[PDB]
């Protein structure tokens, strides 16, 4: 099926067009805004974007990870060496993460700021053997807000799957990072993530995670993260959420990305064919996708985000609003249309 490939090269070529003309002055990746307080991510969305788009074979697109690059190494203000959401904001695990996957692309992983943002990294391994996202010394003299002057930041501050996943992609990270993935694994075959609305954001990227370091012990937890992924995966191609329950891009391109994982079952295969039929029906005339990578803000106290049942869009919340038990979504749609071009790269040889 030759027009399919086609239609996936010529899919693929209009989402990296897009993403390219989408960057800013300077050169970066823009996307999520907290409207009059953090304002909008730089440093996270081009750590992501660029880390997505080392799929490809382009050598211009090989330039604006290079670009992506110097303009990360420029980012130099932090004592710790770490990056944030943006400038404002202090140093993260899951920013640093990602923009240590972009070095590794262009070849930088042994450069002076990656061992420095390696080792800054090693200061949010928890006790439980998990990787948190923010020091509370770090966050608490950032946020200037009242009603969280003297509030717990042990939900903020505590070991994060989502993250967690993603940095164990570093294999130096992998190896310590094992055993907890292991056993946040839930009896349905998933993970849960803090700070996504989308399971399958965390499943892909700790299967993905375990795969990656060979262990045949790990290989039944990787067969029972697919069959999940399988069942999440509606017969029309999609996943199914309670926000768009006739398919979210940013779930189905994860989900498709964990269906990768297993490469001898058919049914997974018919899948993953199917979820790749969806998307490229969904693609925008311009090459983007519509907008669902949905961000949640828990309470800086809660532990258990999962078990919040009181979640709103903030953009639809009438009246004067907190970020607090709220979600956002990437209004540029720069973070769901890299994750789709990103998922259907990888997934194109597997037809
Ligand atoms: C971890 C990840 C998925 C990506 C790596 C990048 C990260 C850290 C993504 C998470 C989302 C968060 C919270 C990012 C920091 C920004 C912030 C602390 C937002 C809340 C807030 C701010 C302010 C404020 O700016 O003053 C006032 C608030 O009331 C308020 O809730």
């Amino acid at each position: 099926l030759y027009p399919k490939l086609n239609q996936l090269s010529n899919s693929i070529n209009a989402a990296v067009a897009f993403l390219l003309e989408a960057r800013n002055l300077e050169g970066w990746w823009q996307d999520f805004n907290f409207p009059q307080a953090a304002s909008i991510g730089d440093e996270w969305v081009t750590a992501y974007v660029g880390t997505m788009l080392a799929t490809l074979p382009y050598a211009h697109v090989h330039e604006a990870l290079m670009q992506a690059w110097e303009l990360l190494k420029i980012r130099d203000h932090r004592p710790t060496g770490e990056w944030g959401y943006n400038y404002i904001l202090c140093g993260d695990a899951d920013t640093t993460g990602w923009a240590l996957q972009l070095a590794a692309a262009v070849g930088a992983s042994d450069s002076e700021r990656a061992q420095q943002a390696r080792a800054a990294l090693a200061t949010h391994l928890q006790p439980n053997g998990g990787i948190a996202t923010f020091a509370e010394e770090s966050i608490r003299a950032y946020i200037k807000v009242p009603d969280l002057a003297n509030v717990s930041f042990q939900g903020w501050c505590g070991a994060h799957t989502c993250v967690s996943a993603a940095v164990a992609a570093l294999p130096e990270f992998r190896s310590r990072l094992h055993d907890y993935l292991r056993v946040t694994q839930t009896s349905q075959g998933n993970w849960e993530g803090y700070w996504w609305s989308d399971h399958e954001y965390t499943t892909a990227l700790t299967a993905e995670a375990l795969a990656a370091g060979g262990q045949a012990a790990d290989q039944p937890s990787i067969e029972q993260a697919v069959a999940w992924g399988l069942k999440r995966l509606c017969p029309q191609g999609f996943v199914a959420t309670s926000k768009h329950p006739n398919g979210s891009t940013f779930a189905t391109a994860w989900c498709l990305r964990l269906l990768l994982l297993n490469t001898v079952d058919a049914e997974v295969k018919a899948a993953r064919a199917a979820a790749i039929g969806w998307l490229l029906e969904q693609q925008r005339p311009n090459g983007s996708w519509v907008s669902s990578a949905y961000l949640r803000i828990p309470y800086p106290f809660d532990r258990n985000p999962n078990q919040f049942p009181h979640w709103r869009y903030y953009d639809e919340i009438e009246g004067d609003k907190a970020f607090e038990g709220s979600i956002i979504f990437d209004h540029n749609s720069i973070f769901t249309t890299a994750t789709v071009v990103n998922s259907l790269v990888k997934a194109a040889p597997m037809l």
